[PDB]
């Protein structure tokens, strides 16, 4: 509860990240881009940490992303928009939180 927001930060990658994924996603119903957007973005967050202060952030969603991530892998393997939508839902929740303040 800081009500503070930074322009050039992680939240910046989420906004711009999802922004592109979504933009491309809706563009030509190509979720491929989205996956390639998070793949790195997410990866970057994994291999590219920040600090104990950010640890809570990655953890806060750590489980969230994990769930949505599973719905993704399940979707990519299985193949179901429903699952895809759910994954997009989970993300929005996390992506929405990072923004919500």
């Amino acid at each position: 509860m800081e009500l503070i927001r930074v322009p050039i930060l992680w939240h910046e990658m989420w906004h711009e990240g999802l922004e592109e994924a979504s933009r491309l996603y809706f563009g030509e119903r190509n979720v491929k881009g989205m996956f390639e957007v998070l793949e790195p973005l997410h990866a970057m967050m994994e291999r590219g940490p920040q600090t104990l202060k950010e640890t809570s952030f990655n953890q806060a969603y750590g489980r969230d992303l994990m769930e949505a991530q599973e719905w993704c892998r399940k979707y990519m393997k299985s193949g179901n928009v429903k699952d895809l939508t759910q994954a997009w839902d989970l993300y929005y929740h996390v992506f929405r939180r990072i923004s919500k303040q």
